């Protein structure tokens, strides 16, 4: 509808595949090559359905800051037979705020759904499920059950996924370009 769904947009179109675990199915985004990210919770094993596909996965990290605190992002390497687009340019470098967000989602129960959830606050600590958690970013949107991994931008910016929620508030983990130096 305006120029921050354009933006939201153009990352769906082209830098997402539908991921299906044992734990269900979750919007994944495409970084670089065979190279995407997935909530930790959805517990990626040996083999993962991508679009539908049986697909082996080659590495999955699950990242923690030097604390040793939960960051809630998986890295997964794919073996798969085509690249991503490269989108690293349009990842933040530090911890920050932001105006004026969208949160976009594609799944087979929610295909093109995109949100605009607003102010997005560097909230920082959050108890995830029981679990501690660092970098959560926070906006003020009503999020449910088949958001997680959900695409969090700015106009410009690819800033977090989408990885919880409290009925009243959304969280998402911080997406940052030093989590993908090759």
């Amino acid at each position: 509808m305006g120029p921050g769904f354009d933006f939201a947009q153009a990352i769906m179109k082209k830098n997402t595949v539908i991921a299906r675990t044992e734990k269900g199915e979750f919007t994944m985004l495409g970084v670089y090559d065979r190279v995407a990210v997935i909530p930790t919770h959805a517990s990626v094993g040996e083999i993962i359905y991508i679009n539908d596909v049986e697909t082996r996965v080659l590495d999955a990290c699950a990242l923690r800051d030097l604390t040793d605190t939960n960051l809630e992002i998986t890295i997964v390497k794919l073996d798969r037979n085509q690249k991503f687009r490269d989108i690293r340019h349009f990842l933040p470098r530090c911890e920050d705020d932001y105006n004026d967000a969208v949160l976009s989602v594609h799944t087979s129960k929610f295909p093109n759904m995109y949100i605009p959830v607003g102010q997005v606050t560097n909230y920082g600590f959050l108890n995830l499920g029981g679990t501690p958690t660092h970098r959560i970013l926070m906006y003020n949107f009503p999020t449910r059950a088949g958001q997680c991994g959900g695409v969090v931008t700015t106009t410009g910016k690819v800033i977090g996924i989408h990885v919880g929620g409290n009925g009243a508030q959304g969280f998402a983990a911080m997406l940052l370009h030093s989590y993908f130096t090759d």
